[PDB]
């Protein structure tokens, strides 16, 4: 008989293809391309249509029919192309690794699964920095179909466990063995009992213990005042196991982390760490001063503290002392004052007054002096 030749795919499943299309009965010839020669046979098919099963997923097969009579077999018909639908993955992702990039930034990479069971969409990367957690509370980061991903806002300081899934767009298949991230190579590590010592109202050293054969080249300290988080400093010095910080502003909370840097970069800075700086005497005088002579014999001095961020500390008293040029000292001034009533003073007298703040340490400078007569 001669092929038949209106052969068409009228359906099409992950795992089954139904075909339809004087002779006797048909037989259905198949085998995939990139397979083997010797195709697959099912024969003895009574009618035009035919439902072949028991198909790979996302495989790609070769079919061709030819007729049978009662005289014999006829030549085969073109063949035709046909892939077949998709499932979940059935296995993970391949030879997944992982270094660190950076101090938190880590660069994940794999091979595509060996039965994808359809095209992948995506995959799912699944990270902690600690194993004993449930593999549910894992951190989950999405990618493309790329074989490579970086991941970054990592914690520093700390060996993270990997593992990555592939999915189709039927769902997600089985996670990779859990890996474990590698290291940079000849970045130092992070340094090791940093500790800080108050030495005055200016000076801080830092010390620290230095690694033993680690090729260091220079040390970067940073650090800022606590008030003022965006404002931050940072200073680079040649290798050592302790650096005095000079110059800093007395009564002054700072924070400080350190990292070492080594000829292939800076490692992971230590946790933060605080030390204020002691108190030293006011800088400036208070501001606002007024003097009014409200009788013949007094006169109320007026003034407001010093600004906030030049008092040094807190101010715990005042001192008033007064001199005259033409006529013939009181301290422990509480420093909830604002005012004070100068008495006895002598008629149409004018007396020099200064006005001064005081912290712990020691009195501050005085203002100019304001001039004032009574009556």
């Amino acid at each position: 008989p001669k092929p038949p030749i209106d052969l068409v795919v009228t359906e099409t499943t992950a795992t089954s293809v139904t075909l339809t299309w004087p002779v006797t009965y048909y037989g259905i010839q198949y085998r995939a391309a990139g397979t083997e020669g010797p195709f697959q046979e099912v024969d003895g098919v009574a009618t035009t249509r035919y439902s072949i099963g028991g198909l790979s997923p996302f495989s790609e097969y070769a079919f061709r029919v030819l007729a049978v009579n009662s005289i014999g077999r006829g030549p085969p018909s073109e063949a035709v192309r046909a892939r077949t639908g998709e499932q979940a993955p059935s296995s993970p992702p391949r030879r997944v690794q992982a270094r660190m990039l950076s101090a938190s930034t880590m660069l994940v990479q794999w091979e595509p699964p060996e039965e994808p069971n359809g095209l992948v969409r995506g995959y799912r990367v699944y990270y902690t920095p600690d194993s004993r957690r449930p593999p549910n509370a894992w951190h989950k980061h999405n990618t493309d179909a790329g074989l490579l991903t970086t991941v970054g806002s990592l914690l520093p300081g700390i060996t993270y466990s990997l593992r990555v899934l592939a999915f189709t767009a039927v769902g997600d298949g089985p996670p990779s063995p859990t890996i474990q991230v590698k290291t940079q190579q000849g970045v130092p590590a992070q340094p090791a009992d940093f500790q800080a010592e108050v030495e005055s109202d200016t000076r801080i050293q830092l010390s620290w213990l230095l690694p033993p054969q680690e090729r260091i080249i220079m040390y970067e300290l940073v650090y800022w005042a606590a008030e003022d988080e965006d404002q931050q400093h940072k200073v680079t010095f040649d290798p050592t196991s302790s650096y005095t910080l000079e110059d800093l502003k007395p009564d002054t909370l700072y924070r400080f982390q350190l990292a070492a840097r080594s000829d292939m970069g800076v490692g992971v800075f230590t946790p933060t760490i605080e030390a204020r700086t002691a108190q030293s005497t006011p800088s400036a005088p208070p501001q606002k001063v007024m003097c009014v002579s409200m009788g013949s014999t007094t006169v109320r001095v007026s003034w407001v503290p010093p600004p906030a961020d030049s008092r040094n500390g807190v101010i715990t008293q005042y001192s008033v002392a007064y001199e005259a040029v033409d006529g013939e000292v009181v301290d422990g001034i509480s420093r909830e004052h604002s005012s004070w009533d100068l008495v006895g003073l002598e008629k149409w007298t004018e007396y020099r007054v200064w006005v001064r703040a005081h912290t712990d340490v020691g009195p501050g400078p005085e203002s100019s002096p304001v001039l004032v007569r009574t009556d």
